[PDB]
Parts: structure tokens; C-alpha cells; sequence
């Protein structure tokens, strides 16, 4: 999968460093071709951003991030979009918060009983990226693969 | 045991999300028939809530929740009954204390507590300890 050294929103919450990036070593044309192509390591694109939902109790515009309070058990994450919320996976909130800045740092806290009433849509691919920190192979001690 | 996706309240706390619980993979009906049935997993009714309580030195009326701290080990939790009150392990106190209610339990000191009357009336058997651990069915296919 591709990677561009010049996107910081995506390098650090993964694990990757600018300069380690650009150091990287050659690839042979012979694994180039074997190896299956994936998607991008990309922020991801929400679409119809910064509009007003359609659905009634919306804690703020299209694309914020939302999550719930620590006290009531594990915090999950979720995105508003036109017609409801999407959960999002941990690493990928994380991305989004970064990228999607624009000067903010942090999320919207709510409380259950007004989460519930949101209705639940599914309306954007998620799955490319992982769910934890890349555990990078130093080079130096592995010149093979 | 049988689940609901909309109920913020009972998943919020025992881990599961709403689109783990609708996206999941079907069962045979031979299966259904073989385990034997537990009750639902829902914010466990109290009768008459907001009642007087039939005992003496009740810190509060029926429903309400009751917590007392303690040197060494973790805050015990109650919730008063009809006719007493039932100590509840933390994964059921924090069920009951999401709905908004009160942002606090009744803080209590652990003498007077030690002396009221304990009673046994509501079923926590089907409730855990922890946020359970569930089986990502792509990788374990068989059950």
C-alpha cells in the first residue's frame, strides 16, 4: 500500500517518522510485481462535510467526531453523517481528530441517553487501515524479504 | 441470553457495539434447541420504585442506589429493596446507573450499612464481571 511522506495527520498516529520514511531502502522489479496491490493510506473522505444533518438531536455538523463519557464503561467513537452515526474504530478517530483539526483538538462529549436516540447508518469503507501501531522492521537487521 | 441493539445502556457497558450485534453470522436451528435459555440481558426492573421501605434506618426509598467506600478494596454498592437492600457487583451498578438519573449514588457510612437487614430478591446471574471477550467469527468458524 501507498504512502506519501509530506501527509504528518496520517505518519503519527500510525507510528512513522518523515525522515525514516524518505531513507527507506530500494525494492527489486521482480517483488515489485508479485506483491498485490492495496488501497492508500489516505485521511479518509467524508462526504457532504461541515452541512446540518437531516436527522433531529445532531450534536453538530456533518464529519465531527462524538464520543461518550469514561464513567458509564469503554469509550466508543462514532461520526455523524447526513442521516446518522457510523462507530469508528480507535486508530481511525485518532486520524480524523488530526487531519480534520482546522484548529480543534478534541470531541463532543454525550451521554447515552441522548446517543440512543441517534439512528444507527453505514455509509463509508473503513477496513484498510489497522487496528494498533505499526511494529516496523529496522532494516538493518532484516535486509530480506 | 437474548440482546437488543438499540440499548445504549446495557451496551455501552458490557463492551459490544450496535453493528456487531446486527451484522452478526446466522445459527442452525438444530443449535437453538440444544442451550438452554437465560433471561434478557435488560436494565434490570425494580417493583415499586420511589416506595417507603419496610425497614428502619433506610438511607432512602426503593431504587435507589447506596454505595459505602472501605480501607483496603474496592467501594461496595447496594440498591434498596422493599424490605432491605442487595450488595451489587460493579458491572451491574454501573447498568443501573445509566438511565437522565442521579449523577451519584446515596455515599453511606459502613457501620450503619453492616447493621440494616440484607435481602436476596433480583437475579444477577445472567450479568458479568467484565467487558466480555467476544470470538471474532471469521477466525473461530465453528461453535
Amino acid at each position: 500500500s501507498r504512502i506519501e511522506p509530506t501527509n504528518r495527520a496520517v505518519l503519527l498516529p500510525l507510528g512513522l517518522t518523515p525522515e525514516q520514511v524518505s531513507q527507506a531502502r530500494p525494492m527489486s522489479r521482480a517483488l515489485f510485481d508479485a506483491l498485490p496491490v492495496g488501497p492508500e493510506l489516505l485521511v479518509p473522505e467524508v462526504p457532504n462535510a461541515g452541512g446540518p444533518a437531516t436527522f433531529p438531536g445532531a450534536p453538530g455538523p456533518i464529519g465531527t467526531v462524538i464520543v461518550t463519557p469514561q464513567i458509564s464503561g469503554p469509550q466508543q467513537y462514532s461520526l455523524v453523517l447526513g442521516d446518522g452515526v457510523q462507530t469508528l474504530p480507535p486508530l481511525v478517530a485518532q486520524i480524523l481528530q488530526n487531519a480534520g483539526s482546522a484548529g480543534n483538538t478534541k470531541p463532543l462529549t454525550v451521554e447515552p441517553s441522548t446517543l440512543a436516540k441517534m439512528p444507527v447508518v453505514n455509509r463509508l469503507d473503513l477496513s484498510a487501515y489497522p487496528d494498533n501501531p505499526l511494529e516496523v522492521v529496522d532494516i538493518r537487521e532484516h535486509p530480506s524479504t
